[PDB]
């Protein structure tokens, strides 16, 4: 538990694949105001499990229009040219829709808010 919490160091993608990882740096997301992203890329996470070619069009324009799209409610700050790709994607939606927007969103969570979390009162009191 302590040798888990201290694995969450090991890189971004190690916190993601555990659980308590998850639930821990999505209640420091919430103290920073951008636990948004870290919604928007489980919801690509979920969306990319879709075997239903009918649920994967209608969770696409879901997921679109909840983070994505121009007045999304949460609404990710990802470049103005990636969002447009995701639209013309969801023209002919598939499995590989949110890739790139996904990408972009890893990488704010990585580089910024990441190491952040490292050095929280919250993460180190867990050891
Ligand atoms: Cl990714």
């Amino acid at each position: 538990s302590t040798e888990e919490a201290t694995r969450w160091a090991d890189s971004f993608d190690v916190l993601l694949s555990h659980k308590y990882g998850v639930a821990a740096f999505r209640a420091f997301l919430k103290t920073e105001f951008s636990e948004e992203n870290l919604e928007f890329w489980l919801a690509c996470e979920e969306f990319k499990k879709t075997r239903s070619t009918a649920k994967l069009v209608s969770k696409a324009h879901r997921i679109f229009e909840e983070f994505v799209d121009v007045q999304a409610p949460r609404e990710v700050n990802i470049d103005f040219q990636t969002r447009e790709a995701t639209r013309k994607n969801l023209q002919e939606p598939s499995l590989t829709c949110f890739d790139q927007a996904q990408g972009k969103v890893h990488s704010l969570m990585e580089k910024d808010s990441y190491p952040r979390f490292l050095r929280s009162k919250m993460y180190l009191d867990l050891l």
